[PDB]
């Protein structure tokens, strides 16, 4: 996702978290601010393009080879690869918060965390095609851009009604009614199923198996002669919106699922 995805999955997880990982969680950051978490969300995104984050680009994403909208499915050891993806970045930095939470690695081991739950939920951060649809050349809105960056950037933003920090944290109060009383009420109670804190791996994949689906239902079932001539602001965005939406809401949700896993102790 772009910043505004990023920051909104951070406020829900917020909303979601105990009180002791709160306090894990500020305590780590620096920040007791009710935006510690949405305050950090970016910071992966900025760090790759600098030479010491330049190995955490990988990070971001898994390449499925798949074969969408026909097929589509996830492997770690077929998709990982050698330079690591965001399910080898999620079991590292979840291991160094729960052996070293208090070394000098935690900071960005957090900051690592709270970014890629949210890109793990992003379908197109779960495809290899087209370099996660970044060679996919497409119109929005009479601009010319590509898929991946309508899924990150155009289409949340023009569903929150812009870009900034405190537009995400309206985002995110609506998203999390949604979770606790509304639209995703009955569903949420199954959004943690197969969670393990003991197996990164397994877990973060049922995740991203599970937003790797939707390249097939949703970001790439209209196929690709009306994606290269349609400006997908339209009918294309207005299906992609409930889609887009409920992987935010989940990406919150498991990640404050996972953050009270790493900072639990039993009493
Ligand atoms: O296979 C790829 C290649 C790139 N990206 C993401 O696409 C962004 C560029 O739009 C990059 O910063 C990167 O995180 C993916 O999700 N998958
Ligand atoms: C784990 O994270 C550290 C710090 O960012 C990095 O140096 C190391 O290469 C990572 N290891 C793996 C297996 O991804
Ligand atoms: C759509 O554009 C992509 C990327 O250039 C291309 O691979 C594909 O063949 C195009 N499909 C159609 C039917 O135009
Ligand atoms: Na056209
Ligand atoms: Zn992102
Ligand atoms: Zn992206
Ligand atoms: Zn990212």
């Amino acid at each position: 996702w772009g910043n505004l995805g990023h920051e909104t999955v951070a406020y829900i997880a917020q909303s979601f978290v105990a009180s002791s990982t709160e306090s894990f969680c500020q305590n780590i950051l620096g920040d007791d601010s009710t935006s510690y978490l949405a305050n950090v969300a970016t910071w992966a995104d900025t760090y790759k393009y600098t030479d010491a984050g330049e190995f955490s680009k990988p990070y971001h994403f898994i390449d499925a080879q798949d074969n969408p909208p026909q097929s589509c499915g996830v492997d770690y050891d077929r998709d990982c690869g050698s330079a690591g993806c965001s399910i080898s970045a999620i079991q590292n930095y979840t291991n160094i918060l729960l052996e070293s939470p208090n070394g000098s690695e935690a900071l960005n081991a957090l900051k690592f965390v709270v970014h890629i739950i949210g890109d793990i939920h992003q379908p197109l951060h779960d495809e290899n095609l087209e370099a996660g649809g970044n060679g996919i050349d497409v119109t929005y809105d009479g601009e010319t851009t590509n898929l991946h960056h309508i899924w990150d950037t155009n289409m949340p933003e023009e569903a929150a009604g812009g870009y900034s920090l405190s537009v995400a944290k309206t985002y995110a109060d609506l998203l999390t009614e949604r979770i606790k009383t509304g639209t995703y009420s009955s569903k949420k109670d199954s959004w943690t199923d197969g969670i393990d804190i003991k197996d990164p791996v397994s877990t973060s994949m049922i995740w991203a198996a599970d937003a790797n689906t939707y390249v097939c239902s949703t970001v790439l079932d209209d196929g690709l002669a009306y994606i290269n001539s349609t400006d997908l602001s339209g009918e294309y965005y207005d299906k992609s919106q409930p889609v887009f939406e409920e992987l935010i809401a989940k990406a919150g949700y498991r990640l404050a699922a996972w953050l009270d896993l790493i900072a639990s102790q039993p009493s």
